[PDB]
């Protein structure tokens, strides 16, 4: 093999070994993620729901600026840019196909870069019980997540996993499963949440 | 050409011409559709929202019946079975590949077939008693319907509207643009209507 991407029958020229370490890049992320945390959890304080809030301003960061940046640069992928695009490369290593530009990827990334990071990011604003909105929002975005990732899901699946070598302990279970299995389970709460307060709300009008 | 459907260097085997002309179909939903709306104007009898319910009511009959049967009798391709399958292969003489059995088409018709028909029957029957799970219900599908009709669009784009011929009257502006714009603006109007409902809701809670 030439090259780690799954599909071994790939002919992926113009491809470049990584030079920065895996990691480099789960390291320096999970880095950044934690800053976010705290950074967010301190202008909540300015007790679940607290972490809520860091939980979308996590999001509206993966979603603008990772995520986003494979909407910008899906067809380069070459690590000459910064260690964003190496970091879609290594995810690739795990099971999809973000090194061919697939159709359907590149459209369901492109709409949760631009809906759903921004819509994240107007739910942690207007949840500091400034406006009505805020479970009406928390209800859109995690409703959109969760069939973001079920299309994912099911595309790659009905694919026969082809992309990705199955069982991969690092880039099947990890990579592929858990990290997307993320935004099916932390979202799925959410949409019950924002129902469960929604339907008060319909209540108490009365 | 031995088949209607344009990326003209298809060559698709085992394919029999509709036994049914396209006015059997035409006829046969304009009937059913119909009788839909005129009896779930009546039980919304025993302003607006009436009319809406009877549209949540025909969205349960396209999601269930029809995209059902898509969903299921792919890759069949025989106009000996009922009159759903002649349905979607007029359509897919229109722009999209309901031939190929694509895997996004395949999965988002999954989706839709199986979450947003029951889900707008729910609205439609729940909106009866007031219920206040109704605006969250009525937001959830249609942002679940903009959600499936804007990938849709965006994924065929992409693919360079290959699939079916540009521009042509019938085939592309009616089939491919109007049908899908249909669950493109009507559902968008009534998110906007749930959402001032919601907030409405939101607002009196102090
Ligand atoms: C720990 C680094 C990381 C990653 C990552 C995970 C495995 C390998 C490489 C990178 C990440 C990247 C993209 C992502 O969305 C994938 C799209 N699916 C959801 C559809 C989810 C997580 C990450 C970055 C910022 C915040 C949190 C995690
Ligand atoms: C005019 C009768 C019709 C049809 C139809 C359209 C073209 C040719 C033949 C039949 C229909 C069939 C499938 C459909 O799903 C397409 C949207 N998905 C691709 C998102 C939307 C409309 C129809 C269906 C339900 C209610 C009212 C009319």
């Amino acid at each position: 093999p030439l090259h780690p991407y799954w599909p071994q029958h790939l002919r992926l020229d113009n491809f470049v070994p990584n030079d920065r370490p895996t990691w480099h890049i789960l390291a320096g992320l999970f880095s950044v993620t934690g800053v976010l945390v705290v950074t967010t959890w301190l202008l909540s304080g300015r007790t679940w729901r607290r972490l809520s809030l860091c939980w979308f301003a996590v999001c509206g960061f993966i979603h603008l600026v990772i995520e986003g940046w494979f909407v910008l640069y899906y067809e380069d992928l070459l690590g000459d840019q910064a260690f964003l695009s190496q970091l879609w490369k290594e995810y690739a290593k795990g099971d999809s196909r973000y090194i061919l530009g697939d159709n359907f990827t590149v459209c369901m990334e492109t709409i949760t870069a631009c809906l759903w990071g921004p819509l994240s990011l107007w739910v942690v604003i207007a949840f500091l019980r400034q406006h009505p909105l805020r479970f009406i929002l928390q209800l859109v975005v995690s409703v959109g997540q969760i069939y973001g990732d079920v299309l994912y899901f099911l595309t790659e699946h009905r694919d026969g996993f082809q992309h990705g070598e199955l069982g991969h302990p690092l880039y099947f279970w990890f990579y592929f499963v858990f990290m997307n299995a993320l935004w099916l389970v932390l979202p799925g709460v959410l949409v019950l949440d924002a129902v469960k307060h929604l339907t008060h709300a319909q209540s108490t009008l009365d």
